[PDB]
C-alpha cells in the first residue's frame, strides 16, 4: 500500500493532550438562546450555512450569526469544537456565542463582526506590501492553527476576512477543519477545488497541515501574478493536468512513486506529458509592480508535489519576501 | 374583587410573540422511536409516576439514561416531550436524547444524555455551593428566557458528576409553559420546597416561584439543616416559613395581592417574630456561611414572589464574584 507520511512540525501536540481536546464526539455543546440577537440582513450563502449580520440586544454590538442546516451532527460538534479550542487565537474568527431559536431549533454560531471588503475591489489596490503585510497575517493564523494541532484544510479567498481600513484579517470558515494525528488517513474530499493540494488529488489519505501551505501558495500566485484562480481545474481530475501543466508531469510521477501512490485511471488519457514551468512566465505589464525574486522564491517553496517539501508556517515567515513587514 | 393579578418582572412575553406550535403541547405530535435499540442495566431511580434506569445503546455502545414513564395522563407526557425538545441542548438542562416505547409494553420512555451520579454535602466547600449553585442559576435563566418554569426544583432534581465538575437539572414533568395572567394549579413541587404563593392558593404565579425553590436548597446546603422548612403538610409547610420569615410580612404579602388565607390556617399560624439568617449559623456550617451568602439569600427567601431575585440578577450577586 502507500508509504506512510507524518507531519514535520507539530507531529505530536495532540498526542501529548488529553482527549478532551481533540474528541469532539464527546463534547457537550451548551446551546444559548438566540432570542439575544435580532437579524439584520443576509451576508451570504454557503452549501450548508447562511450568514447574517445582527445585533446583540443586550449590548447593542454588531455580530455575524451563521445558521447551518444540520446535515451532519458530528461536523457541527467538529466546527464548534475547533473553534472553542482556537478561541481568542491570532486572526482567528471568534467564537462568541452558539445558540438556537426557540421555535427552529437550528444551530447557530454567533461571531465577533468583522466590516469586509471586496475581493475583486482590493485586487487592482494592493500594493506589493499590502499582500506581504496580509500574506503573513494568515501565516500567523496557520502557525498558531497548527500549533494547536489542527488543520484548516479549507483556505482560499471566501475563507479570509478582511477590513483593509483598519489592516484587520480573519481566518474564517472552520467546518472543514480537523485534528491532526500522525498516521491518520484523512477523507480527501476536503477544500475548494482550485486549492486542492495534489495529495487529495492522487488520494493520499495520510497528509498534514502542509495541505493548508498548498492552498496558500494558491492564493500567493493568484494574488501576485493577478490570475484568478491560478489552477483553474474544471474537476477534481483536470485540476491535476493544470498543476502538472506548471509543475511538470515527471516530478509527479517522482512524488506518486516515493509514496507508492496509485493513480485512478481516470488519469490515464488527461494527464499527458508536461516540462516544469519557470515563475517568471506568469509575470507581464499587469502585474509586474507585484513580483520580485524574493516572492518568486517563496512561491517556489509552497507550491511543491511533495508536501513534505514545501515551508512549514513558521519557516515561511523567516523567509526573506516578509524582511520588510 | 378577588385577588390582585400579576406578571413575571423578566420574559413575561416570550411564549405571546412566539407561534403557537412553540407552546401548544396538545397538538404536538410525538413519533416514538423503537427501544430495542436500548438494554436496561439498572434501576436508579423511581417517582410516583416513573423509574429512571441506567442503559445502553447498543449501536454505539454508550450509556443513556431512560426514564420509563406510567402514561396516568397523556396530556402531561406531551407536555414534557414538547419543554425537552424545546430546551434540547440549553446549558445544564437534562439532554432528550430519543423517545421510545418498548414493542410489547408500548409504555413511554424518554432516552437521555448519561449522567454520572456522585452520592454526596460533608465534603462540599463554600466555593462548591457557589460554584453549583450559579451552574444552577444558568439553566433557571436559559428555561425561564424559554418561557418555561420548572416548578419542581430540589436536590433531588439536580444531577452532580462531581469528578467533572458536570451539573444537569432534571425532572421537567411538572414543567409548564409561561403565559401572562395565567392561573396554574398550585399542587406542584416537592413540600418542602414549594413557595408560598403555593400555600396560600394564588394561582397566577411565575418563573419566580422556582427562585424561592433555589433559595431553599441554598439554605440547607450552607446551614447543613435538610430540609430547611420542614413542614409536615401544606399548611404546616407555610408554618415553618412564617416560623422564620415572621407572620408580619406574610400579612404584608396577602394583602398586597388580596389572598383570601385558607380557614384551615386559623389555629396553626399563630405570630411569629421575623429572624436573622444569622441564628442559623453554628459550629458544624459557619465554614459555608459568609455576608455575602446570608445577604444573597435573604434577596430568594422573599413571600412576595415579585421581590425575588430573578435568575439574571441572582447571577449578578456579590456571593457569585469568586467562580468563573
Ligand atoms: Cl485572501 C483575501 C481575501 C479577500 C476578501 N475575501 C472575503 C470573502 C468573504 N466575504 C464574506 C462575507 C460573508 C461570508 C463569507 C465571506 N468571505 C481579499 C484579499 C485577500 C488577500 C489576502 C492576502 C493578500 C492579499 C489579498
Ligand atoms: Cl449537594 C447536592 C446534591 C445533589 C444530588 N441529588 C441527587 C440527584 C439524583 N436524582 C436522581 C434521579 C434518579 C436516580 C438518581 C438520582 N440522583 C443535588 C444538588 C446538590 C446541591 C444543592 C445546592 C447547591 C449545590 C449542590
Amino acid at each position: 500500500g502507500p508509504v506512510p507520511s507524518r507531519a514535520r512540525v507539530y507531529t505530536d501536540v495532540n498526542t501529548h493532550r488529553p482527549s478532551e481536546y481533540w474528541d469532539y464526539e464527546s463534547h457537550v455543546v451548551e446551546w444559548g438562546n438566540q432570542d439575544d440577537y435580532q437579524l439584520v440582513r443576509k451576508l451570504g450563502r454557503g452549501k450548508y450555512s447562511e450568514v447574517f449580520e445582527a445585533i446583540n440586544i443586550t449590548n447593542n454590538e454588531k455580530v455575524v450569526v451563521k445558521i447551518l442546516k444540520p446535515v451532519k451532527k458530528k461536523k457541527i460538534k467538529r466546527e464548534i469544537k475547533i473553534l472553542e479550542n482556537l478561541r481568542g487565537g491570532p486572526n482567528i474568527i471568534t467564537l462568541a456565542d452558539i445558540v438556537k431559536d426557540p421555535v427552529s431549533r437550528t444551530p447557530a454560531l454567533v461571531f465577533e463582526h468583522v466590516n469586509n471588503t471586496d475581493f475583486k475591489q482590493l485586487y487592482q489596490t494592493l500594493t506589493d506590501y499590502d499582500i506581504r503585510f496580509y500574506m503573513y497575517e494568515i501565516l500567523k493564523a496557520l502557525d498558531y492553527c497548527h500549533s494547536m494541532g489542527i488543520m484548516h484544510r479549507d483556505v482560499k479567498p471566501h475563507n479570509v476576512m478582511i477590513d483593509h481600513e483598519h489592516r484587520k484579517l480573519r481566518l474564517i470558515d472552520w467546518g472543514l477543519a480537523e485534528f491532526y494525528h500522525p498516521g491518520q488517513e484523512y477523507n480527501v474530499r476536503v477544500a475548494s477545488r482550485y486549492f486542492k493540494g495534489p495529495e487529495l488529488l492522487v488520494d493520499y489519505q495520510m497528509y498534514d497541515y502542509s495541505l493548508d501551505m498548498w492552498s496558500l501558495g494558491c492564493m500567493l500566485a493568484s494574488m501576485i501574478f493577478r490570475k484568478e484562480p491560478f489552477f483553474h481545474g474544471h474537476d477534481n481530475y483536470d485540476q491535476l493536468v493544470r498543476i502538472a501543466k506548471v509543475l511538470g508531469t515527471e516530478d509527479l510521477y517522482d512524488y506518486i512513486d516515493k509514496y507508492n501512490i496509485e493513480l485512478d485511471p481516470r488519469f490515464n488519457d488527461i494527464l499527458g506529458r508536461h516540462s516544469r514551468k519557470r515563475w517568471e512566465r506568469f509575470v507581464h505589464s499587469e502585474n509586474q509592480h507585484l513580483v520580485s525574486p524574493e516572492a518568486l522564491d517563496f512561491l517556489d517553496k509552497l507550491l511543491r508535489y511533495d508536501h513534505q517539501s514545501r515551508l512549514t508556517a513558521r519557516e515561511a515567515m523567516e523567509h526573506p519576501y516578509f524582511y520588510t513587514v
